[PDB]
């Protein structure tokens, strides 16, 4: 407990109080913590930029923070600040009043009610807003899936990269890219963005293995060979956007604004 | 001069300047392209060798470097600030689709009121703003309609064009020449509000001259709102925020917690 500095704000240490770890990653640990100066609830990532990486990685890290600190926008999770201190990058982030789209999704299925089309539209155009804010900035999110999804009280999405909100909390969709070179690109972010689309109107992800056969799962997606959805629960255009979305070719793929242009026309028709 | 991606937002050579949008007493403003990413920015050039003291310098550093931690979509976000050429840069986030000040200016010429509904959908966004910044300690000093921006898709965006912190509405301690303070800007927010409501500020007159403005402060001597068109909850607001006593107006906590429950029930 070293002493608080009000004119850093954001910016030490000294103006938060660590509770416990909630997450540890390849780089990285994370933290519960409340910033001391004004009692807001907050994740504090600790990445080890000079002790786990190499030069080049150290550098990308640094210049990907700084970009992500500069996204404003109401569907983003904020990433308040980055400041290099005590041997590591802390990166200070929101933690949302929101559960999940795993747990809305959870719920609906122990319940056995498919998400009416009119909300899916609800969310995923605001999960879209999101995404193209982010591809204007030239920043990938890289992992798109459903414990990624925050959804407010009021029915605000926020999209975050840690799967934390504030009280509840081989990557999740595979995309052809990933199994077949270990490429991740704009378009990459697209095939998740349609496999999310696809889970909130099943309930579940386009693609499983037989008995959850990783080679099988590898398979389907090299067909795109998913359970179609029930035509008489989703229009055209939606299962059409899915369809277009969940492409092997990331050049076929639609752009975030294509897909958000869509998901606006769609959000206003209903 | 010389493209440098390494440096990402912090040094010049990112940024082609396009034009000039706005002069301050310390600074001037001008719209660019980063040239990292084509995202319109605004760029700000502040003079804090050649027009101020050290301790001015001092503070402005001081201020910039807290101006750029906040973080709220209602708020103009300071992207980067940096020393180069001899001046303190720093580049935020570029409005200019719209501001308060034109969509008033559409509604007078057009001989209409802004429904109550309306009000409350822009002022609450107002409100969330003026919320954060309070929260973080740092008070706005230039509350009115020409630096609340609106973008296309209506979202109200707080920004500074010309950096009058560091007026358009005379508050009671700047005639007791008292001193800015967190409930200064409450004053001009009630009279933003007000402002919203009768197309005119609540001390404007046709004739008006320095004497009459001070005397009407001193009585807080307004025309009342039209009960006809805006709720006794508008009205009661705009007169406890236009209160001549700073330690009387409510903080900006109350006035968001009012324009969160008029903004829901409205809408």
């Amino acid at each position: 407990q070293k002493a608080l500095r009000p004119d850093m704000g954001y910016n030490t240490l000294a103006n938060f109080r660590i509770e416990k770890k909630i997450g540890r990653g390849q780089f990285s640990e994370v933290y519960r913590a409340a910033c001391l100066l004004d009692g807001v609830p907050v994740a504090l990532k600790k990445v080890q930029i000079f002790d786990l990486m190499d030069a080049k990685a150290r550098a990308d890290c640094i210049k990907e923070i700084d970009l992500l600190k500069q996204l404003n926008h109401p569907n983003v999770i904020k990433y308040y600040a980055s400041f290099i201190e005590d041997n590591e990058l802390n990166i200070v982030l929101e933690l949302a009043d929101a559960g999940d789209l795993s747990r809305m999704i959870k719920h609906f299925k122990k319940q056995k009610r498919l998400i009416p089309e009119r909300t899916v539209w609800k969310y995923f155009v605001q999960l879209c807003s999101a995404l193209e804010h982010m591809h204007s900035r030239r920043v990938m999110h890289r992992d798109i899936k459903p414990a990624n999804v925050f959804i407010t009280a009021t029915g605000v999405v926020k999209l975050g990269d840690l799967g934390l909100g504030r009280f509840f909390s081989t990557p999740y969709y595979m995309s052809p890219e990933r199994i077949h070179e270990n490429g991740y690109n704009f378009k990459s972010d697209i095939w998740s963005l349609g496999c999310l689309l696809y889970e909130m109107a099943a309930l579940q992800s386009p693609f499983y293995g037989d008995k959850m056969n990783l080679y099988s799962l590898c398979k389907k997606i090299e067909q795109c060979d998913y359970p179609p959805l029930p035509s008489d629960h989703y229009s055209e255009e939606l299962r059409q956007l899915v369809n277009m979305c969940i492409n092997p070719d990331p050049e076929k793929r639609p752009d975030v604004t294509y897909v958000y242009d869509v998901a606006k026309r769609m959000h206003a028709c209903t």
